């Protein structure tokens, strides 16, 4: 068996390396240094912090938001293990560093700035982030009433929530200041019902399933962690508008939850509050279709055994719907045989990101891991040249890369930003995946890992 430990504590240290700003002195690593310490100076605005989305580093708030509500999910199902292997306190201080920026970009209670930086132009340098602000401007970006964006704003007021949910036992001052930002960004997305200013993120993270879903995820949270059953309500009543499965009348379920779809995850946790069977059947028809099968037709599988539904960030899909597997099988209200069925599914998918298929997927980690992520700062390169250096300076401890195709094949390719990219939301479920593989099978972290 797989050291489920190690790999959870690198998943959760994968994050370090992403951080924008002014780093704190209990960094882990030697490589990493403050960055971007003028984000929002355009504005007047103190928007440093946060996390750099992928191997570039322009800060985009929708996946960034998504990531935080899915790291919080994890330590809110998954305390006692996080803490037994002891990698709670750093994954605690990865949500707060992306709530903390997700409150500075929310000044007003209707003005919210989704971006920092310029995807296009960032992109043309292959430099590392400690370098990054001095070869071109990083403008900042928002929305308000008059341009409003309430994919993202709903997107970042579940995030605080769910902050709130997990901080409220350690730190109950920073909880209700999320809370209150939280309900200030869900107003402000359900009172606009629009994405019309949502335009920096074009052609980046541009959403086609709607910012409904986005409002019932927002209002579970909410719900979760402040008892308002009025946030509950407004969740239900935009389930109608949840997409549906094509040709059909379902719920749809035969993608995954992701930064674009979170309709998947909305309803694995209003089935938990309300235990209605619109919800259970929408998720088990979801993880049915995942695994099994549904009315005959089931998710492509390698024949390695991995859970491919497309090309880009694969695993990103296998390991996040895992972590789905991971919390319904757990719960109470599951059918037992459906539990079995969905927690074997969700060890092979992390036995395949680990090396069940000869190679481990996670940098850093196991037999034969990548080697050349698409990330800019953990190359290091001299001449904004992804061939120079031709090995990267530093290693992306715990990142987890694009993956395979659909025959279970991959190479190593600096290149290649479909197969070896690296970003926030591919770790995201991953870090809850390897949570209950740690609580179930063990496996003991490194002691006093460094980088
Ligand atoms: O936005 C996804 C991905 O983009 C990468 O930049 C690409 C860019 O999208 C493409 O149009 C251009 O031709 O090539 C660059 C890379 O050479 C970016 O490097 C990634 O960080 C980002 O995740
Ligand atoms: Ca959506």
């Amino acid at each position: 068996d797989y050291n489920y430990g190690e790999a959870l504590q690198k998943a959760i240290m994968f994050y370090e390396f992403q951080m924008s700003g002014k780093l704190p002195d209990n960094i882990r690593n030697n490589w990493r240094g403050d960055s971007c310490l003028g984000d929002g100076s355009d504005v007047g605005l103190d928007l440093t912090g946060g996390w750099f989305d992928a191997g570039d580093h322009v800060k985009f708030n929708l996946p960034m938001a998504y990531t935080a509500t899915m790291l919080a999910w994890a330590v809110y199902e998954y305390k006692d293990a996080l803490q037994k292997s002891g990698q709670l306190g750093y994954l605690m201080d990865q949500i707060k560093w992306a709530s903390d920026y997700f409150i500075r970009c929310h000044p007003e209670k209707y003005v919210y700035y989704y971006q920092v930086g310029n995807g296009d132009m960032d992109h043309r340098w292959w430099v590392p982030a400690e370098c990054i602000d001095v070869q071109a401007p990083r403008p900042s970006y928002k929305v308000d009433l008059s341009n409003p964006g309430s994919t993202v704003t709903a997107g970042t007021a579940a995030a605080l929530a769910a902050t709130a949910l997990v901080f409220k036992d350690t730190d109950p001052a920073y909880a209700a200041l999320c809370i209150r930002h939280a309900k200030e960004l869900f107003d402000f997305a359900e009172t606009t019902m629009s994405d019309k200013g949502y335009t920096a993120a074009l052609n980046f993270y541009t959403s086609h399933s709607g910012w409904y879903d986005e409002l019932s995820w927002a209002g579970a949270w909410i719900y979760l962690a402040d008892g308002d059953e009025t946030y509950l309500e407004k969740a239900e009543k935009y389930v109608d508008k949840w997409p549906i499965e094509s040709q059909t009348t379902y719920i749809a379920y035969s993608w995954g939850h992701c930064w674009d779809d979170v309709h998947y995850g909305a309803a694995l946790l209003l089935a938990k509050i309300t235990n209605k069977s619109l919800y259970k059947e929408a998720i088990e028809r979801h993880l049915d279709y995942w695994t099994v099968g549904f009315n005959g037709q089931r998710v492509r599988y390698t024949p390695k055994g991995l859970a491919h539904l497309t090309d880009w960030g694969v695993l990103r899909h296998a390991t996040t719907t895992a972590f789905l597997a991971c919390v319904y099988s757990d719960w109470s209200e599951c059918p037992r045989e459906k539990a079995n069925i969905y927690i074997d599914f969700a060890k092979k998918q992390a036995d395949y990101a680990l090396g069940s298929s000869g190679r481990s997927y996670v940098v850093g980690f196991g037999v034969n891991p990548p080697q050349h992520p698409h990330h800019r700062t953990a190359h290091s390169s001299w001449c904004d040249s992804q061939k120079v250096p031709e090995y990267h300076r530093h290693v992306l401890y715990g990142a987890l890369v694009g993956g395979p195709d659909a025959s279970d094949a991959y190479v190593d390719d600096i290149g290649n930003y479909v197969t070896n990219q690296v970003a926030c939301d591919y770790n995201a479920g991953f870090v809850g995946l390897l949570a209950k593989m740690y609580e179930k099978y063990g496996g003991n972290p490194i002691p006093n890992f460094m980088a």
